[PDB]
């Protein structure tokens, strides 16, 4: 499926593939750095995104441990791992 990272005001839709992290498609496009990050391992807590639209399951408890300090929709882009449900959710950078 696909879905829309937005960076600076500026919408980019990017193509994912069933169990792909947001993490991996958002670094492998340039979008988000893996530099000095856990390398998408729910870790470091650095891959931090906005989920703004679109169906992405509710965050887990060591997930949420990173999100307290953070925007109430802030989420970890290696914590979510992308399907056909997420098709079409919109994530801002
Ligand atoms: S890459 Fe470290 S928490 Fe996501």
């Amino acid at each position: 499926g696909t879905i829309t990272a937005v960076k600076g005001g500026v919408k980019k839709q990017l193509k994912f593939e069933d169990d792909q992290t947001l993490f991996t498609v958002l670094t492998e496009a340039g979008l988000m750095s893996a530099d000095d990050t856990c390398q998408g391992n729910k870790a470091c807590g650095k891959c931090i995104c906005k989920h703004v639209s679109g169906k992405v399951a509710a965050a887990e408890d060591d997930e949420k441990e990173f999100l307290e300090d953070q925007p109430a929709n802030a989420r970890l882009a290696c914590a979510i791992t992308l399907s056909g449900e997420n098709d079409g959710a919109v994530f801002e950078l």
